């Protein structure tokens, strides 16, 4: 037979998830400890060197060292995923639409000028927009500013749900049968004000609702990527990270389809957290990724922190099943003593967990042991929370009923029915 496709002589596809960058570009050694960084708001930092403190936002130094690390890993990687918010913790007045620009562009174009040939699918943060949380639901500056930035990596469809409310789909190139759907849950986000009371705001769950059904009859799968996660907050009780309302009206938009949602991932709450949806009844339907932050920063009465973090997930190639994930960090106090980076493996989630790959089910049974009494898992889960920040950090049993809790029963029904039974 002539001119047939050639084949190969067990292939694993891979893309890289970045996230909450907060790029401070006023972090500077100084003697006067109260003026390395504006994120610290007139606190001195704590030990500032470098790659940055705890007590402030990224340094470019630090960002940079996170994109190097990944160009020069060795790793093969088909596209990369960005889940937003790179301006730094300032209050309103020190920022401006413009500096937001600014920002989001000086990334952006880091991004473009290291990988020139990586198609990236970025999402919005919180804080990518001025005031921080108010993001409309019409058009506006910086979402027409970022429709212009990603351009390269955007069809005109996504270009122009974009411009118009800050969410879009697109198909992956180098993935025939892929789809990435980049939602902006900071319409859902309680701080938001510009959004209270709306059923439908921005028409995003209508959009998402006629995008799955697309995908459906055009056989495809999705990633789900956005900012803000769906579900609970773990560390505390009874907060979930968007508004009740739309939490429910989302998770029950991705129940319906999680036959072709391969994927959710999020940032946000700068931890590295699991969540499983599941049914009403308890069968495991999707999994969920929460990534952790490049920024280390906390605030001055905080207790604990993470390291920095990238990750990178594994994929079956042309099917899109989730097989692994393998999650870098920064030692933050290694690095700023001698002042160079050494970007380096946290955890390989099969291996550190003994699961066979990232199905809904594999992830299921682990959080069942989770639950166990002085589970050796959990507490292995619970150092990896903060990116290994602090291996003498304990969660005790009101703790760790919160994390379990969260981590199994995303919406208010089973999220309390799990709290009554076990706190
Ligand atoms: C769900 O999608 C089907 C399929 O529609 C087509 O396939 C998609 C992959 C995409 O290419 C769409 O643009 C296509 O229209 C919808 O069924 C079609 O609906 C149109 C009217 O809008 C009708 O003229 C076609 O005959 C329908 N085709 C079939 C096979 O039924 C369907 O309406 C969508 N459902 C919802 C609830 O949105
Ligand atoms: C993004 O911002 C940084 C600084 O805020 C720019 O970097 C300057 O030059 C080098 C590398 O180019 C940095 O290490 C320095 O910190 C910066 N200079 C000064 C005086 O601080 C970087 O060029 C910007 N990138 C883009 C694409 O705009
Ligand atoms: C990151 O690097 C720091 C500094 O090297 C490590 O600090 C160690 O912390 C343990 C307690 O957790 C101490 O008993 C050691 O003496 C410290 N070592 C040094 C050389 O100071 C820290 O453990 C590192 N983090 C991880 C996750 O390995
Ligand atoms: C910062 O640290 C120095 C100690 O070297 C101290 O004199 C100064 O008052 C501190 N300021 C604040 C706000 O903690
Ligand atoms: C809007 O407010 C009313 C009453 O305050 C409430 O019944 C309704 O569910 C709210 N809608 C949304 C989308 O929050
Ligand atoms: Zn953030
Ligand atoms: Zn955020």
């Amino acid at each position: 037979h002539k001119l047939v496709p050639l084949a190969p002589a067990p292939a694993v596809g891979q893309f890289w998830h970045v996230t909450d960058l907060h790029l401070d570009p006023t972090y500077h050694i100084t003697d006067d400890r109260t003026k390395v960084c504006a994120s610290s708001k007139g606190a001195n930092a704590s030990n500032p060197g470098p790659f940055g403190d705890v007590l402030c936002d990224s340094p470019y130094q630090l960002i940079l060292s996170a994109f190097d690390f990944i160009k020069n890993s060795g790793q093969e990687a088909s596209f990369m995923i960005w889940t937003g918010d790179s301006p730094p913790h300032v209050p309103v007045p020190e920022l401006s639409t413009g500096t937001v620009i600014k920002v989001i562009t000086n990334m952006t174009m880091t991004v473009q000028n290291l990988f020139p040939n990586l198609q990236v699918f970025p999402a919005l943060g919180n804080h990518d927009y001025w005031p921080q949380d108010q993001l409309p639901i019409v058009t506006s500056k910086v979402y027409s500013a970022v429709a212009d930035l990603w351009k390269p990596w955007l069809g005109e469809e996504a270009i122009s749900t974009l411009k118009k409310g800050g969410f879009y789909s697109q198909k992956v190139a180098s993935n025939p049968g892929l789809r990435i759907i980049s939602l902006n849950t900071n319409l859902y986000y309680g701080p938001n004000i510009m959004t209270l009371n709306k059923t439908d705001p921005a028409n995003q769950f209508e959009w998402l609702e006629n995008t799955l059904n697309s995908s459906l009859w055009n056989k495809e799968k999705v990633y789900i990527i956005a900012h803000v996660p769906v579900g609970y907050l773990p560390y505390a009780t009874d907060t979930p990270a968007i508004r009740q309302y739309y939490n429910e009206k989302l998770l029950d938009i991705f129940r319906r389809y999680s036959s072709v949602i391969a994927g959710q991932f999020y940032g946000h709450t700068h931890r590295d957290s699991l969540m499983v949806l599941s049914d009403k009844n308890g069968n495991p339907l999707n999994s969920v990724f929460v990534a952790p932050a490049v920024t280390p920063v906390k605030g001055v009465l905080q207790k604990e922190t993470n390291n920095p973090g990238v990750r990178l997930f594994q994929y079956k190639p042309g099917d899109y099943t989730l097989l692994d994930m393998v999650q870098y960090y920064l030692n933050l106090t290694e690095a700023n003593l001698k002042g160079e980076s050494n970007w380096t493996l946290e955890y390989v989630l099969t291996q550190a967990y003994s699961v066979a790959d990232l199905q809904p089910k594999s992830l299921y049974a682990l959080v069942q042991q989770f639950a166990t009494k002085d589970s050796k898992q959990f507490l292995k889960y619970y150092h990896y929370y903060f990116v290994s920040y602090d291996s003498s950090a304990t969660c005790d049993q009101h703790c760790k009923t919160l994390q379990v809790c969260a981590i199994m029963n995303l919406d208010s029904m089973s999220y309390d029915d799990c709290l009554k039974q076990h706190l």
